């Protein structure tokens, strides 16, 4: 489908034979979860954030009120395990490792009722390895079940 289109973000896996856009579930503002503790995941499903962040950074940590950049704006979708996959790389250093960057691993896996307006869990935030791992339900993710 396509609702908001950012370039493109757009992939279409051959083995399903379904295109995943992430272009319909994005908003220019950003989309808001909870982090592991208590701060805020503010980050965009494929887009860069409006005030979730700054600008070019797609997923920041907002700590507070303290935006830790997670990963730069990829709208590249990349499909593995019938899951959709955007690495959202490129972010702001850890003090645990400081010599690669933040690794954030999004996970869009679709489900038929994806909650309350298609809702993501955070799945693993692992600052040990300064990587985050997180599930987003949606329709647009993948087609295993039909999730529409």
């Amino acid at each position: 489908m396509k609702s908001n289109v950012q370039n493109d973000c757009r992939v279409t896996n051959p083995a399903t034979g379904h295109l995943f856009d992430l272009t319909s579930l994005k908003r220019e503002s950003g989309y808001t979860i909870t982090d592991s503790h208590n701060r805020k995941i503010e980050l965009n499903v494929c887009a860069e954030a409006k005030s979730s962040c700054a600008n070019g950074a797609a997923v920041c940590i907002t700590d507070g009120p303290k935006t830790l950049n997670a990963g730069k704006l990829s709208k590249t979708l990349t499909y593995e395990d019938q899951v959709l996959k955007l690495v959202y790389e490129d972010g702001d250093p850890c003090p645990t490792d400081l010599k690669m960057k933040h690794k954030s691993y999004f996970s869009f896996v679709c489900k038929s009722d994806a909650g309350d307006d298609s809702q993501p869990v955070f799945l693993s935030f692992d600052e040990q390895t300064c990587t985050s791992y997180f599930s987003w339900h949606t329709s647009l993710a993948c087609e295993e079940e039909v999730p529409r």
